[PDB]
């Protein structure tokens, strides 16, 4: 029988957002030590909670939800202080005017939704009329007055078809920095908490590892957008500046964002207001 | 609409033979322009016939049975020139007692089950009555004389639980070279010709990336035998040996090496004895 250690089942958002990320991972030779599961937000934090991996991102409300059972990974996460670009809504008409229409949400996002609901209601004050769809904006301005976006598809929205076709491109963390002066976090890295404690060295390890490969990519932004740039539509000023204009920090300043953000949400979307979120302890 | 350019889809091999390959393509950030998909052989040879994959890794029999279709890459593949160590027969008998005996094998071999039959048969005169079976070394000695295994798991049999439990593993690259001189080649990559024809650069690009790519590992071989080490059963010096016995080049020895497999065994595996392997041709330059 080979009872040998098992490499870490590691998840990896596919979005644009940690391809630079991802390039570190792989110019490190960190990915060797993985065995990586690449998805949406949602299905990479299903996965974690039932199991299916042992270490990953998760999408702030998931992990909220999760709490008890998931142990957050400091200095890293995917957020932003001011825009965050790729997380926006999408609207045909002035917010003000949005209270009984039709808003369509996209079915891979937890937290921007649920932000972009909290702005429309406390900051705005109009009630639409939501539903839930897979991310599609023609589709979405055909049968809806806004549309709530993630990923590439809200970069998208934002940097090329908003401006071609004349559709205002609201930036939910602007929106939110505008109400509360805060950043932001839209999702963090976990591990699950009986994998922490059966394997604290692994866990650690693969901690360190993401950090490492976060700074390396921050070094090597021009060279990451560069090369991704010719797989998209976008250049590579665009990816580069998107690149730069997220935050991946999570360290106090950005643990006081998601202390409020999950104080004003969670009585509404299933955790408690003050919910405790447990980080990685650092070896003595 | 995205009308955008998308990255190849590309597969491969999730055994030990290819991941020092997997570290040069994290290393020279190739990988970043792939859509990767690791898998078992047998199925990354199926997504790539079917359409799933645009490039990947193939063993050489469903190429073979599939070349009119293929454009084989020059100059990489998975191979050896005597013993390959992954691909062998563990047997508790002499091999010239197998005949009507029971032989186990595995069904994520292609290439090497033909091979192990076409040595039995044709080499050694024996013919087994043969079975399939999923790789299980314990389970296949309890129900067989001898069972065929690849990957992983034929390693496992050949540096661990062959000598523990005193069975005779004979490795089906040694075997081939005693009886032909030739080296043996198990795995080519190709690209779907649909695929290289509407992609040609993109594809010269993948075929240039896997190069460096195989080119670095070689040269790093102990830094990714060290790191794979603390994963594996196996350790640092059993996996550099293993990295450093296989081989991973596909010029005029090797594709003669497969023509010559090929013509033994195409009659009665579902391709031409003179099948034509088309391989990627180089740009000309003025
Ligand atoms: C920055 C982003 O925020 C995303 C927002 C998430 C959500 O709303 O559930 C999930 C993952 C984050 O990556 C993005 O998608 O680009
Ligand atoms: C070198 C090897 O040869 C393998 C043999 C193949 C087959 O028999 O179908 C397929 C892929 C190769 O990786 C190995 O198993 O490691």
């Amino acid at each position: 029988v080979d009872n040998s250690r098992t490499r870490p089942r590691v998840g990896h958002i596919q979005f644009l957002a940690c391809l630079p990320l991802y390039w570190g991972l792989a110019r490190t030779g960190t990915l060797l030590d993985f065995e990586l599961t690449k998805d949406t937000p949602e299905k990479l934090s299903e996965q974690l909670v039932r199991g299916d991996l042992d270490i990953g991102p998760v999408t702030l409300v998931e992990f909220l939800k999760n709490a008890d059972d998931l142990v957050a990974f400091p200095d890293i996460a995917v957020g932003c202080d001011g825009p965050v670009m790729s997380c926006v809504i999408v609207s045909q008409v002035p917010l003000d005017r949005l209270d009984g229409a039709r808003v369509a949400l996209g079915s891979t996002s937890r937290t921007s939704v649920r932000l972009a609901q909290l702005l429309l209601s406390e900051r705005f004050g109009v009630q639409p009329d939501y539903y839930t769809c897979p991310p599609d904006l023609s589709l979405m301005m055909q049968e809806a007055d806004a549309a709530v976006l993630i990923g590439d598809a809200a970069l998208r929205a934002n940097m090329i078809d908003g401006p071609r076709y004349g559709l205002d491109v609201h930036d939910l963390g602007a929106l939110w920095k505008e109400w509360t002066g805060l950043p932001f976090v839209f999702a963090v890295w976990a591990a699950r908490r009986d994998y922490a404690e059966r394997e604290p060295v692994i866990t650690r390890k693969v901690h360190e590892a993401f950090l490492a490969s976060r700074n390396l990519s921050l070094e090597e932004v021009e060279k990451v957008a560069e090369q991704a740039a010719r797989w998209e539509a976008f250049d590579e000023d665009t990816l580069a500046k998107y690149f730069t204009t997220l935050d991946f920090r999570f360290g106090a300043p950005q643990l006081e964002a998601v202390t409020e953000f999950a104080r004003r949400v969670g009585p509404t979307t299933g955790f408690p207001a003050d919910v405790k979120v447990e980080l990685l302890k650092p070896l003595e």
